[PDB]
Order: C-alpha cells, then sequence, then structure tokens
C-alpha cells in the first residue's frame, strides 16, 4: 500500500491512520482545525492506497483545498 501525500509529515498518518482510505471523502477544506495544526493548507493532495485481499483493494486520495 502505499500512501502518497505532500504534507505527509503529518497529514500522511492522519489521513492514513484513520484507515488508509478516504474514501469517504477525498477532499478537505483548509479551514479544518486539523490541517491547521499541521500546517497544510491549501490545495494539498493526499494519496492513500490499500490492498488487501481481504479486504479488498482500495485506492483513495484526499485533497485539502480552501474554499472557497
Amino acid at each position: 500500500p502505499k500512501h502518497e501525500i505532500v504534507p505527509k509529515e503529518e497529514v500522511e498518518e492522519i489521513l492514513k491512520r484513520y484507515n488508509i482510505k478516504i474514501q469517504q471523502l477525498p477532499k478537505i477544506y483548509e479551514d479544518d482545525p486539523v490541517i491547521q495544526e499541521i500546517g497544510a493548507k491549501e490545495g494539498d493532495v493526499v494519496r492513500v492506497i490499500r490492498k488487501s485481499p481481504t479486504a479488498g483493494v482500495s485506492i483513495a486520495y484526499r485533497l485539502v483545498i480552501k474554499r472557497i
């Protein structure tokens, strides 16, 4: 699996620890108090791939963007 994100220094484990997925939503606003704690803002993209045979395979990618 893999995970590819820019601000992975921290956004990698957050968007990937939840479940290396994002499916729920491969998009996030830079107004999040979470990304602010890391300093990610803006238009950053995050990739998260998981494979599991067991589960399946899944590939997702988040993308923090300001909003507006």
